[PDB]
């Protein structure tokens, strides 16, 4: 991928963004911001220019259930990849964000490994 895609990794606790910037940067992406819920999100988004989606599910004000499927249904956004990260494990909450159209899920914990190969898989996925 374009080494220059600007992403948005949207986490509650910080120091899971730290986590996940710092997996980028080592991926050779630089160009990240943060936000800390899905409105923080919202706003970040709506000022323009993000490739790429990384977001936590449980999380005040938003939660990434309801910040995935406003992306999706919204005609400036619907396409932008989205990478859903979180601690939800079982199958009825992996099935709702598949189906609200997430690109790719990770469970918490994960390794640099896994991180780098869903991203990938999103990469290839999407001709990126
Ligand atoms: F708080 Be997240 F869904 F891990
Ligand atoms: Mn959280």
């Amino acid at each position: 991928a374009d080494k220059e895609l600007k992403f948005l990794v949207v986490d509650d606790q910080s120091t899971m963004r730290r986590i996940v910037r710092n997996l980028l940067k080592e991926l050779g992406f630089n160009n990240v911001e943060e936000a800390e819920d899905g409105v923080d999100a919202l706003n970040k988004l709506q000022a323009g220019g993000y490739g790429f989606v990384i977001s936590d599910w449980k999380m005040p004000n938003m939660d990434g259930l309801e910040l995935l499927k406003t992306i999706r249904a919204d005609g400036a956004m619907s396409a932008l990849p989205v990478l859903m990260v979180t601690a939800y494990a079982k199958k009825e909450n992996i099935i709702a964000a598949a189906q609200a159209g997430a690109s790719g899920y990770v469970v918490k914990p994960f390794t640099a490994a896994t991180l780098e190969e869903k991203l990938n898989k999103i990469f290839e996925k999407l001709g990126m």
